RNA sequence: UUCACCUAGCCAACACGAUCCGGUUGUUUGGGAACAAUUCCCUUCUAGAAGGGUAAUCUAUGUGCUAC
């Protein structure tokens, strides 16, 4: 698990950093965000992306990882490319490079709730 | 492909694998139950005739009875 202190540059090892995405979506959507999560999902397959993701009619959050390169673009396409309407856009925290990583799979969180708590609730 | 999340609610005979045990550890030829009164008649033989017995209990599934 060596840090960058050793040898990156502009060389070679430019594109060779792994790192975490910084996002955090909320406002109305259509239906309940069933669009916004079957997108989200065939995108980020081309991508490899590894962490997950949180959807909802209007909280949509979530910690994705991985390549330093890779998450670049989703910067701009969870932005401005966006079928549906968005109030803002917040962030957390981010941070580049890190050995290893902590995900495999992608996945996104669903409500699987039971439907007779759904009414006690 | 809810690869998710707790389990006093799993197989060692699909397979890998911690420890004990080591059956020339394989092969040739066979078997692996529920149903006995023998070809019964001095009337008959190269064109049809007389006798066949374990009645012990449950679960799950096809199939039947309806008008005076």
């Amino acid at each position: 698990t060596a840090p960058r202190v050793v040898r990156d540059r502009d060389e070679t090892n430019f594109h060779e950093m792994l790192g975490k995405f910084r996002f955090d979506l909320q406002g109305s959507f259509k239906e309940n965000g069933d669009m916004l999560r079957d997108s989200l999902l065939q995108v980020g397959r081309d991508l490899f992306l590894v962490g997950w993701v949180k959807c909802r009619s209007r909280f949509a959050t979530g910690h994705i990882q991985g390549d330093v390169h890779a998450l670049s673009y989703m910067r701009r396409y969870l932005e401005k490319h966006v079928d549906e309407s968005v109030s803002s856009v917040r962030f957390y925290e981010e941070n580049f490079g890190m050995p290893l990583l902590e995900y495999e799979r992608l996945s996104a969180v669903n409500d699987f709730r039971a439907p007779g708590k759904k009414q006690q609730h």
